[PDB]
DNA sequence: GTAATTATTATTTAAAATGAATTAGTGTTATATCTG
DNA sequence: CCAGATATAACACTAATTCATTTTAAATAATAATTA
């Protein structure tokens, strides 16, 4: 049914589970469910392709992201995603922040969908902890 | 000890068809890495609302458009970025067209004086557009 | 054709040793890459000084340095490469210290073109340093 | 002292890339070619090598590597790391799909450039790599 | 009592690791050129 | 043809890299136990 109300399991880190438990109270929540699902609609919100301007003309945007190095073959999956993107991908400048950090801002070219879609590829890999999109025109 | 621990989450059906389609079929590897990713979205947040001093281990990018036709403009943004008292890593531009140009700037330091610069850089006369991606770096286990 | 072929060299020992130090002294992977290396050196050499302004698939990186203090420095630098018929594909910059900055402008077209920006950016007063690195794509058997 | 023989594997469209520079630029064999490249890089190298003035430097390298050589960007991503302080930045070009454009910013003396160059250099699959002194 | 939320265990699936098969790199021996 | 020599080809062996394999862990499904 669209209203049933179903379950789904998440695997992750005791450090992870006990810093998002550690939020639940403090907020104004009352279950972690509850919490889990206005995150869930955030997301959905701000990963929204279309509305934000009409017939998807190609625009520029900018990817933030943060990554550890050592995730065994992590930046072979982001390179070959972005030169499968082609064009899409003007450049990319990093930042060795530390042993396990790097910074790194992707300049995309593209149609909603497009950068959308790359946001979701690379920040959707294991190991990219942080993904941020800045869209603006070209 | 640090081991992988599992948990269920109870919602709508609507809404966990909702985000398998518009984003664990759109791209994404898990459900996991997702709730994971969203989890350190929030830890981010925090650090940030954090107004604390002391560190400076607080990374950001300054996304900004403008127009290097409108004089002095160019001339005030480095003056800016060589005075401030955040370290401002390195400055990517592109040249976009005749009267567009985007600059990512990467800056550490302290909240206040990072903000001093969006709000400095952005108030210029030609800044169209000015956002900041509050970032940070993460331990082995985050 | 993508095959794996082999060919040997006849010099003296002297030479060969001098060269397999230089090989461990700046730990080079394998002799052969080196031979490969100074053959792709040669061949982008060779690709460069045949100046003909047909092949636009040549790629290059002007390495500039100046004050951000000489007025209108910045504006013009930006003037110059939004006017340019080369493809700027982007510019990394570094702000050194008060009175240096240095930056990496990433270039693609045909020689004459990289080379007239480098010409223009170069004569500009205020810019003390600027170094042109003729580089070029190569093929998966290059 | 005497001469000796070595062989060297490589594609069979760079041998052919290799045997056309011969006859026009002046030279009787291969091997002739080969000797004076090899005389060629050794001098370079050396004038490179020397002068060491520990003064704070900057530096930037360009290179060209095919991404598709298994897990060269991570080994190259590594050595960067494994000397930070140094590594400024990097700005990436991905130019199509067996050519990458890397322009790495360093800072150092002399000695501690050299090494983080050459590291980079020597690995299997970057193609190009030059530096800029200032 | 009902129903949503957690916890635990099971099954499916993806990541590591292992090791044979293969390939790349270099040293050695042999044939093809070369010069006068 | 010739010495008397280097240049190139062929062959051989060794270090290195694939690839299909097994092994191990992570991601989801299912279900049981709790809490509203
Ligand atoms: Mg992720
Ligand atoms: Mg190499
Ligand atoms: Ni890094
Ligand atoms: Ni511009
Ligand atoms: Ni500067
Ligand atoms: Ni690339």
């Amino acid at each position: 049914k669209d209203d049933s109300i179903i379950r789904f399991s998440v695997s992750l880190q005791q450090n992870l589970l006990d810093e998002l438990d550690n939020r639940i109270i403090k907020n104004g929540y009352s279950s972690r469910s509850e919490l889990v699902r206005d995150m869930i609609r955030e997301k959905l919100v701000e990963d929204n392709w279309a509305e934000d301007n009409p017939n998807d003309e190609s625009k520029i945007a900018v990817l933030v992201v943060i990554y550890d190095h050592h995730q065994r073959e992590l930046n072979q999956r982001m390179i070959d995603i972005q030169h499968a993107s082609g064009t899409h991908v003007l450049c990319t400048t990093h930042i060795h922040m530390d042993e396990h950090n790097c910074l790194e801002t992707i300049i995309l070219q593209g149609n909603s969908f497009e950068i959308q879609r790359l946001q979701l590829e690379i920040g959707g890999l294991r190991g990219v902890k942080f993904a941020k999109l800045t869209k603006a025109s070209s």
